[PDB]
């Protein structure tokens, strides 16, 4: 459902997130406008989650980084829908990933300190039907520099 | 490096955290200085590494099948981790790379067009270096969560 033109337009954005509509619409070869609705469409159906900023290690407040691998009950699958959606409106869950191995899912989480990511485990995770979950230390991410 | 970053700092980083097209102009407005201040406070912000970069187009479109893939190095090798990790950001499949503190060194977030792909990735820029081992995982579905920073 992509025609050449959202593909260079994607491209082009990819490369840089914060190209001017002018500048994207001239080097795509195309009018502001059609250019502009054709973003909005992007964006719309889903085929560009967002443009996001890339803000610091985390350290600037959050220096404590987490990936805390959730595992629920059996009864509980049911709701797992429901799960993520509250969870995800939680101010230290950054990721939610799936996946298809032994834990439901796993929770990219930053904090400011100990206490911060204690209290979202204890608050949210423990004071729930849910099994378990495993919290593993994040040194540093890193997104991906490569041209598509 | 905190502290270093004033109330018109903060503004400017939450409003840009969601929303990177944020004109600049619109920008300034909302935080209440002069464009040109705010034009130099955000350079100022890249320039010390506060912000890494402005990026998300999905996967689907080409990459359909997206996996998780857990590297351990041998214990020889992970001096020069810095090193691996800054060629394996080059590389086309890899969206995400995590350092962790447990068993595994890192974990790589990956997207490929087909198994054969995903097992072409791991062969040659993992299976075929000096790292231990690795544990590839299928990912289903990815999320960001929808809070208001």
């Amino acid at each position: 459902e992509l025609d050449e033109v959202d593909r260079r337009i994607l491209s082009l954005l990819h490369g840089d997130a914060r190209m001017p509509n002018n500048a994207l619409a001239d080097t795509v070869g195309i009018a502001p406008s059609t250019c502009h609705g054709r973003v909005r469409r992007l964006v719309d159906l889903g085929v560009i989650r967002g443009f996001y900023t890339d803000i610091d290690p985390v350290a600037v407040g959050l220096p404590l980084q987490a990936m805390i691998s959730v595992n629920l009950q059996s009864s509980a699958r049911g709701k797992i829908r429901s799960f993520i959606q509250q969870i995800r409106r939680k101010r230290q869950v950054m990721d939610v990933y799936f996946l298809a191995g032994a834990d439901d899912f796993i929770l990219h989480v930053a904090a400011r300190d100990t206490e911060d990511l204690r209290s979202f485990v204890v608050e949210n995770l423990n004071a729930d039907a849910d099994v378990a979950g495993t919290q593993t230390s994040l040194i540093f991410e890193h997104l991906r520099g490569a041209a598509p």
